[PDB]
């Protein structure tokens, strides 16, 4: 019946205005919304004291942050509306000190603290009631990065605060954060040893160093041997600011709790594994910056690999942060160098709208650049969980949406069902928002063989890179990667990465706001994956 | 046409029972096996297929004035009716014994008083009541059923469609000592027209009480009607829970894997009613509970909860399948077995089942049960299968509970059994009941989640409905029946031998209290 | 691993609906079928002229052929359309005389020939298409049993048909089959030769009689000695139906050709020798008659005493008949008189079902009958091959299967590979069809002690019976039971048999379609045999 479903197709619509139209009428009546109209459709189918939430030890002794780079774009724009989110929900000790340390003078502190911090804090009425009293918490320091003399200075305006600590433990702890460039975390972290460390009555000392980490195996264990004589892997905490703690517990939970989803979290039931990271976003600009580092070192060897890990991994010995560092450790163990042949390279031309330019037509871009703006790749697990699974790691700038998901489709039964039936698949879904849930097939109300796939759902508090400050502060250092875990990584791809410098691939141009160039769809389309 | 490949993969179904048998270089086997085979009112919306308004169709009901008939059948075809599940021109006879002089006051007196006055059904009543007609007749003189056959034959011939002749389906609502007789009657005096229509025949329980009485009815019918004619009814299996264990499983990779040994710790099925059977000692005494629901019904949930992979959807697949995992279980013991007979309620309201004029004094007969069944074969052996089903207790509910096996590292006190749960009565639900994070900390911060996984016609009336449709795959199949015989027979002589007693509970209670000892120690666990 | 026990048990199912999925393809594209499936697997891994196949001696005389009792259950069912599958296998000669004598008359001849004999007649097209012409072969005959005149009547009639002969030779071969009770076989054999000899120009006699020869060594004995006057050994067969030809090759040649088979085939390396015979069927409303008859001597003391003798004995000077025949009579002086100790009886009740109602329910069946349905015994042959091996006789009516074989098993290697090897056997089965397979142990592709079992097989033709009619009809009398060889068989087993009618050994009761009494199966492992 072509003439019935053209009749159905209007009667769901003039049936959702009916629907609508009662909602309307019982929403003019009582007159109060978004909460009204969620209770009227089931039926007949701020600016108050920060509630602190931190424990016993964290109030017990002062707490001193550190942020070096201080009038950096990280540091303005990101850790300083971290830390004032931190603030407002309680998640900081109340007598908490924050110090910027910066290499350029400021006539004006509190005009500094007003025109280069609190324009980037959020304006929601439930924040900005208490912006005032977070500024009250922050300092500014003018040094330099590797004269030891400004770190006891440094030291000496830090002890003033710790002294005065209206508590009951002496001393005080300090967190380092370094929102500054590679180059300077030795001789930082160096400064520190020799000029601010801690008081000997107590405190401790943690240090997070900011990407990137390297650009191959060689020059990152340089610089983690450059590190380790001052800090050690309790004290470093290298940061990867969009690994959120909702999506490891989402990945770590869902698994290892239900026997559901342990029994299928393997070879003989996974077809496929795709981790995605995608930006509607161009280079905007720093095009030259992102020359010299590509799309592999930008988020996949860091970012995509850490979430591989946390997917791929055996059964942690307990959900201790160190055993579960271990089993990270032990799976990247198992995964090849990727092969040029299993990568497929894109760079983005200006988009139909002109709104994002080339990546060529920046004038920082040298000319002649082969720099890979969007990447796909197959990584091979071998062991006795994934031997044969194809992973996918892909990730791009100015593609079609922005969008962070984990893709498990498992084999498809073709018996009995057959084109009835559909294999199944896990999401996990970071970005544009949370989701995660499995397709399934299941039988519609009212013959065997009538099947339909359902979308069964499994799923102001801190966004992922406020949760990793806040981790940092308690001391777990379970989403931090490891000097061991980092090395192994770039293990897997330096040689790619060496293969894509000597010009052995070269990105294929896609329109920004497409899906990115055709042959990567059929490469991920010919190493696994079937739609629909 | 078609006939050709209904041959050729049936021929493959053969290979492939051979193969998963033996078990074999899978290629030589095949070969050798080869060589060696030489108040609203909704109005009607019609539902029916092509085939169904192409060719008269005729049901007749036997024992019209049966209780069975009178208060269930015409009232489950009137239902049917209103969900326009039967073709526009239905003929519809009630044939009985007694000489009824006034047709159409019979039609208001003994039928359309047991149709549902539900608001949106009372209108078609008068309309439906068109479609009937009696006949008066014995179930076995030969010239009752020439009268009945040129009865039938007249309203075929009015019927104005593109294929000749009638399909007939036969409702025997009748006592089962008649049922050989009707059915010989029936093959000698008013199959379909040689030029065209199905017979189909529809029987009724009880199908035996035993191995050797099941059995001997079986042989008394089969040469009058083949496997492919004769529908014994379940009146309680629903088309919605059977689509709930089939398709959830067998549609699906996540389903399937868990399905088996390695990850179920535990599996009931439950059938629970909080009526009794005062009155119905008749039937019920020398039936009791174990024939009334368990070595039917309840036996059938089971095999088509643990059956093996079938190679299509065709009913005689399942069927197939439905019998092989039937004969992977053992007799079940006297020490696998709780048996209870159900005194008066507590407050006094409910007679005990003793307390019946139509139950003999110092009655033996069990209201109650719940036994293990064991399967052994590779995917099912160690599991507990428990049935439980129990008259007068302390609620009705019908319901597959599958308890999978707990992870108790890293997550320990965190996390517990996730389960899955088939539920059919008082309504249909279908959820996992798993372990998921909440927001707000460490990574043991856990919660219990229950996932879901997503006027119609009833249990009974969706197997008429495929009887209609020529869909067997919900009837036991002969095979099968002998099968589940042999499963409890055993037992049930046992039981007759007292050598198990049922254990008194007043109604209203859940039974015995040695029943829950028994389902703990056979590995369920109620956190 | 059980986890992966589980998923390779999918595997193995999923790969076998793969596998048939493709099978299935090419059988929609060319479609001719259950030979074109065979060779597709491996790859990438009628009523035409009787072709006569008769000797020239055969066709150069007048063969007739006279059935007695042939109106009775077993001429009609079983004689008649042996001789009809002979004629249809080309094996009669062209001008083949058929007649059947009984001692009642019949008004129509044509009507007896159609209703009493055709319907028995296999009604495979390659055959039925010969029904007619086979028909026009066969005469009845009416006469007595006992009276001279009427065997005088009855060779005038063969006369007349013998004189008509077109073909080189004169006189007429006459084989004579006494399908009756044997009260009368010794007046039939009299009246035989006083009145229906063949003409002395030419022609040779021979008898077939069916069993029961004898009751005991008394009664055989002098039902032999009532014979012998008439016919001596060359020109008596005695039938024993279930002897198939093609089983006594697979007994004499797989053993006697190959040395690998000799060198094994003795007390040095046998555990145990079990000859069974198994029937679904019961005793089906004769339970009268088998009430004065037994399992032991309905099957045992003439059929698998017929099957052990060609087992057992020592090898024959040449592969003659009478040479083969002299052997099995050696072989059975060797053996001991059965013991009531080693004997278990059974008798079966009504099975589960019902289809097969109890011995003891049959009216026909007097009460209190002790007669066995059921027996295993083991016999011993004491000389240097056989000393101390056990050989077991099993027979059973209404058991699990119907089921005739030879089961030897050897001696284990205990040393080196322990419980990585297993007894070796040899089976011989000829029902419910034809296979004869060594199980041996063997290693698997791909440590020492990861060890197989493995069968290796070894292996319209005329059935059983048929190929023994053929043979009497060329006069190989191998597969006949000697006078001698009856007298000894019958010493084996006349005491156990006395044992059993004077009541010191009682049937076990069994349901119809188990296995028989659970004593027969210990008492098989309480004397040689070993279970997987
Ligand atoms: O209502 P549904 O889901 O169609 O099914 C009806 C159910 O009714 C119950 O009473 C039966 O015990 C079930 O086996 C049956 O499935």
């Amino acid at each position: 019946s072509e003439e019935q479903s053209h009749a159905d197709q209007d009667a769901y619509v003039a049936d959702v205005d009916g629907i609508l139209d009662v909602l309307r009428a019982q929403v003019l009546e009582r007159k109060p919304i978004f909460q009204f109209i969620s209770k009227s459709a089931l039926s007949l189918q701020s600016c108050d004291r920060i509630n602190c939430k931190v424990k016993d030890e964290q109030k017990s002794r002062a707490l001193t942050i550190i942020v070096f780079g201080a009038s950096g774009d990280l540091a303005k724009k990101k850790t300083f509306p971290a830390l004032f989110d931190l603030y407002c929900g309680g998640l900081l000790p109340p007598e908490v000190n924050i110090i910027g340390y910066a290499r350029t003078k400021v006539d004006d502190v509190e005009k500094w603290k007003h025109e280069t911090l609190m324009k980037y804090f959020s304006n929601l009425s439930e924040r900005g009631c208490h912006a005032e009293d977070f500024l009250k918490h922050i300092s500014y320091f003018c040094g330099a990065y590797d004269s030891v003399d400004d770190f006891k200075r440094l030291d000496a305006v830090i002890r003033e605060k710790e002294n005065a600590f209206k508590g009951p433990e002496k001393g005080g702890n300090r967190l380092f954060y370094l929102a500054l460039p590679p180059s300077v975390f030795a001789s930082v972290c160096e400064s520190i040893h020799k000029g601010a460390m801690p008081q000997e009555v107590g405190g401790w000392v943690r240090v997070i160093i900011e990407k990137p980490f390297g650009r191959d195996t060689k020059s990152s264990a340089e610089l983690s041997q450059a590190l380790e004589p001052f800090f050690d892997e309790s004290q470093l905490y290298r940061i990867d600011h969009y690994l959120g703690k909702e999506m490891v517990q989402n990945i770590i939970t869902t698994r290892f709790a239900n026997r559901i989803f342990s029994a299928v979290w393997n070879a003989s039931n996974i077809a496929c594994v795709q981790i995605t990271f995608k930006e509607t976003i161009g280079t905007e600009g720093r095009g030259g910056y992102f020359d010299s580092i590509g799309i592999i070192r930008d988020v996949m060897q860091n970012h995509l690999t850490q979430i591989l890990a946390l997917l791929a991994m055996e059964k942690p010995r307990s959900l201790d942060a160190e055993c579960i560092r271990d089993e990270k450790v032990s799976v990247l163990k198992c995964i090849e160098p990727i092969t040029k042949e299993n990568c497929v390279l894109g760079q983005y031309t200006a988009s139909a709208d002109g709104s994002i330019p080339g990546y060529l037509e920046d004038v920082t871009v040298p000319e002649g650049s082969t720099c890979p703006t969007f990447a796909v790749m197959r990584l091979n697990i071998n062991n006795d969980r994934w031997a044969g699974v194809p992973f996918i790691l892909k990730a791009g700038k100015a593609v079609e949406q922005k969008y962070v998901a984990i893709r498990i489709q498992f084999r498809d039964e073709v018996h009995p069902y057959g084109e009835a039936t559909q294999r199944n698949e896990l999401v996990i879904r970071a970005q544009p928002s949370e989701a995660m849930y499995v397709k399934i097939t299941t039988k519609v109300p009212g013959d065997l063989r009538q099947t339909h796939q359902t979308e069964l759902d499994l799923t102001r508090l801190p966004d992922a890179y406020e949760s990793l400050i806040n981790d940092a502060l308690l001391g777990n250092s379970t989403n931090f990667v490891r000097k061991d875990e980092l090395d192994v990584a770039w293990r897997i791809f330096t040689p790619l990465l060496h293969q894509i410098d000597s010009g052995e691939i070269k990105p294929i141009p896609y329109q920004a706001g497409t899906r990115g160039p055709k042959e990567a769809d059929e490469f991920i389309a010919n190493n696994g994956f079937k739609h629909q």
